[PDB]
């Protein structure tokens, strides 16, 4: 009876039956995304109405569709047609993405470029990548897919240590044309093959690993109620899930006494996206959103027990829609489990005589996705002391190319011949805050050095300050590692026992944001990216800082359009929107197969609670 | 018989019996420090002659001394004659903590502060802080130390809930006389307890926490051999152990093949400094420096199983001098162990249909200090992939005063009427490099933007550059998260198969260094805290960022000293000294006992293995 439950499979399938009915998804639709909508602010209708949202998509090229669905009912709330060539393309179906091999399998162009090389058509691979929006006319209002071309040795052979340069391809995925085939020059392919699975790389497997043995012989500490509800150490949460966002968080509240007190209604990575900074007219173009051209939630793993999760673990099995409105399982694609977490808090007094030790603990949700080489682990922990925070795993393949005989100032070299051109994971944490309630606000606190003189003789003195953003036009925020700057979000209706506002501060990573030059394709596109922190007002379609549809889409909606309103954020409904990333200049360590990297962000409580809310925990 | 074997219980007594015999520990003679010394550089001599350093502190005043002897030929190598006055004072001693309380008992002036705030000076609590370099003329010759106070109400009670601001006293400890006793006014005394302990305070205790047991039925991963030579998972170091700095990481090597091949020859925590933030004249003049003041590893916790460090785990107990020369056991003072760490690659292919997964590890070398109301948690990890990283776990009782009617800019209230000075703990890590030997250079690499023009038209390209550092006079470098900057250590005579120098890259936390104005005591004391990175040409009298003497030094000390010689670093023997800190705006939750908090580094392989070195860990 939730609001917040997952979708189930039966919604899914009456979402299909709705549309069918309305005559909305005949045999050329497809449903390209497709999602459960949040509940309206303040409890509107007596009971809850259950509402999907749909981006069709029509393999005729007719245009496409977004439409809002009851499946309570069984209505059509609204449909309106949609202008790609000014909104946005639909992102990207699975079955488009074979496509784009095998139309360029018959062209004579791409046929004449592969044989110049003296490869063989049957064993190019061709990555399907989003094309963005640049310079090329004939794409107005076309549904491109670029493709670069791997070459497989055989069925098993890692393409990605065969990279095919200087050469690049772009495709009409509707119509079924090549548009273009560019060619720059023969480069040689990297001979090395990338096997990490083959002994001949591996070598003999090391015997030395003993096991390590996790176990909970009473269980869990947390309780999972309503498919989705979690209760653990105080917390309590909605644990949701999109085909766009993957796993999303909800309600989270923290119980103080005989109060469930809310911290924040919803919290999502809303965007990713993948910038490349090869200058090669080959890759210049590269700009992979996951998130919003790809949607993540979509290809999230079956995490296996033992492997991916480790200990006790509960899963959860979230259903999402094929590209025909069926429902689809995604079994054990996300799974909870709880885990000590060293010392939390620990002192042993000369004056007193008591040693005292108390070990912390964290709740972990997560999800792992894997889009063509690349796999992203998403986690969200929550802590006994009732921090928050989020962590990013970055591994997979690197992406590959030529490495060039006279060097690069763009690329590195991780085997003979084998180039890894640079680029940035660069992630969007969208948060619906709720510090207590909806009336928030953000102040950013700065380190403030004092000078020596009056009132600080000796020149030890140091303070802080804290600047309150009251409007979204000065809501565009910078990190300043530096001055230790933080942002703290708190409730000036709120106090705790000392007068003062409840608050959680959020601490940033600090990372270098999007490198590119301003006036570029992808400055705009992922506009988001230049900047640390943003803060809005809460509004019901603003959803993600890319807008709701980023593939082939140029600037103009998105994060910046929305702070133009320069709403009122002082002790307001607010969202918070934290762009954190990693800068890959890829090593040769991580070749064939890279290791987890990692980066993130986390949320502390700042005078939320009246003391440590950690006091109660028992010692053994 | 390692040359880097811990100091056994004999060996300390063969100190004590050969000072004794020389005459050099007489009744009014104390060890102020006494430590094992390192092999000197070449090792070419067959047997090492175990030598010891050792400051002799004299309670009459008479000159200290600091002498050298060799326990294999039971003599004195060298004793020289110290002026205290010039180089600086002796660490402080755990029994001089004592005499500030019981001296100020019997001072008048004292005790009337105390009669006319109605405190019964035997349940005053007198906190023994260093004292520093002001311009207090009668101090310089005299062995200072100064003295805060702190109501405890019974045997058991948290002393720090209850500061007595207003009033601090100077001790001369040798002559043992108060030189001073100011009182610049009545301030309340905090009236609740932190008592912790309490069921008042904590309430019902949880009874939620279900158990999570961590077992290795087959024993660890890893190896003990020689007492304290560890060798896990391609690992190989020696665990060694000083008073001093605390845990010390000798011949970190890692075993790629056929060869060991060393990466840091010496890793340590050289210098910790607490510097206060408050421009009251109670509390202006403190900074205290944990690790050179009073010598952090003799304050080692013992380590209880199940509480401190949970699984299966391997201790060592090192063995230190007491003041009299008599050895004593810190028993479990040392704890090691290995963990699961999540995720360590993972990738599921498209084209080959391949799955895979594999878990990463940590080998963690660990201890934990207590130093008044401070606790420390000193963390160093071994991860499968090469990389290196500490942590430091600060946690304990927060140092406290009055919080002021009307406000502080420099102080936090964590209770009604009780304050938190603002202040900083500062860490400096000592890497003695030997990046596959010897001849290593530190260059710093920063990301570089691109500006959009010819050969980047689209504005994608962002790259990165390396500077050199070539003399100290050039090697004293500031962090800059913006441009992502980082120090690479490489052996430019020692090259992968790529032909490119091995090196290993330090990441930074980017946290705020030293706040104090340039020109205070503490900004020259503690110059290290000012700059994030500094890099010295290998010396065997050069120790510490802040010198041997650090107690009452007038400044200038340690590196800005060694830096000042501006010797060649370009393929030397060369140390890095990293600064890293924690700025603490006290919380309501840090009160009564504070959550852990933590800072760090880590070092990553960088172009050092031929590709990565982690292909050959099985699936388990
Ligand atoms: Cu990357
Ligand atoms: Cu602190």
């Amino acid at each position: 009876a939730s609001p917040f439950r997952l979708a189930s499979a039966g919604e899914i399938s009456e979402v299909q039956g709705i549309l069918r009915t309305a005559g909305l998804l005949g045999p050329e639709k497809r449903i390209a995304y497709l999602g459960v909508l949040d509940p309206a602010r303040g409890a509107g209708s007596e009971a809850e109405d259950r509402r999907f949202r749909v981006f069709i998509h029509d393999v005729s090229g007719a245009r496409p569709q977004e439409v809002t669905v009851s499946v309570t009912n069984g209505t059509v709330i609204s449909a309106v047609e949609l202008d790609t060539a000014a909104t946005g393309e639909l992102p990207v179906l699975e079955e488009e993405f074979e496509v784009v091999e095998q139309l360029l399998a018959t062209d004579e162009r791409w046929l004449k470029a592969l044989a110049a090389r003296n490869l063989d058509v049957s064993k190019v691979r061709v990555a399907p990548l989003s094309a963005g929006v640049f310079e090329y006319a004939e794409e107005r209002g076309r549904r491109i897919l670029r493709g670069l071309a791997f070459v497989q040795d055989f069925p098993e052979d890692s393409a990605w240590a065969h990279p095919v340069d200087g050469l690049v391809a772009y495709v009409d995925v509707v119509s079924k044309e090549v548009t273009r085939v560019i060619d720059t020059g023969v480069f040689p392919v990297p001979a090395e093959h990338g096997n990490y699975t083959d002994p001949e790389l591996t070598g003999p497997l090391r015997t030395t690993q003993k096991p390590i043995s996790i176990t909970q012989p009473e269980g869990p500490s947390f309780t999972v109620t309503g498919g989705n509800h979690i209760e653990w150490e105080k917390w309590s949460l909605d644990v949701g899930f999109d085909v766009r966002e993957g796993v999303v968080l909800h309600n989270i509240a923290f119980r103080d006494g005989d109060r469930l007190r809310p911290i924040i209604n919803r919290a999502s990575i809303a965007e990713m996206v993948v910038p490349y900074g090869d200058p090669s007219p080959i890759r210049s173009w590269q700009n992979y959103f996951a998130t919003g051209e790809y949607l993540v939630g979509q290809y999230a793993n079956s995490l296996e027990l033992g492997c991916d999760c480790l200990g006790d673990i509960t899963y959860l099995s979230p259903v999402i829609s094929d590209a025909f409105g069926n429902p689809r399982e995604i079994r054990n694609g996300i799974c909870m489990h709880e885990e000590d977490w060293g010392i939390l808090a620990k002192h042993s007094d000369l004056w007193s005589g008591i040693n005292y030790t108390r070990r912390n603990r964290r709740m972990v949700i997560s999800f792992f996705t894997t889009i063509g080489n690349y796999d992203y682990g998403f986690y969200w922990y929550l802590y006994l002391d009732g921090t928050i925070e989020f962590e990013a795993k970055a591994t997979g393949v690197v992406f590959t190319s030529a490495f060039p005989e006279g060097g690069s100032d763009n690329i590195s070299q991780l085997a003979p011949g084998l180039g890894a051109p640079f680029h940035q994971h660069i992630f969007s944490a969208r948060l619906d805050m709720a510090i207590d309630g909806f009336t928030n606000r953000v102040e950013e606190e700065d380190v403030v050095r004092q000078t020596m003189g009056p009132g600080n003789e000796r020149g030890n003195a140091f303070s802080r300050k804290r600047t309150v953003l009251t409007r979204e036009s000065e809501a565009v925020r910078e990190a300043d590692a530096r001055t230790g700057r933080t942002w703290i979000i708190s409730n000036p209706e709120s106090k705790n026992r000392l007068n003062e506002p409840v608050g959680y501060k959020l601490h940033a990573h600090n990372q270098p944001t999007l490198l590119a030059d301003p006036g570029s394709s992808i400055a705009r596109r992922a506009a988001f990216a230049t900047k640390d922190l943003w803060v809005t007002r809460y509004a019901d379609d603003e959803r993600y800082p890319t807008g709701d549809f980023v593939n082939q889409h140029s600037g103009g909606a998105g994060l910046p359009s929305y702070i133009a309103q320069d709403r009122d954020i002082d002790g307001q409904d607010i969202v918070v929107w934290h762009t954190f990333g990693l800068t890959h200049f890829p090593r040769v360590e991580d070749w064939p197969i890279m290791p987890v990297d990692t980066v993130g962000f986390k949320l502390r409580p700042e005078g939320f609670f009246d003391r440590s809310p950690v006091l109660d925990v028992p010692a053994n």
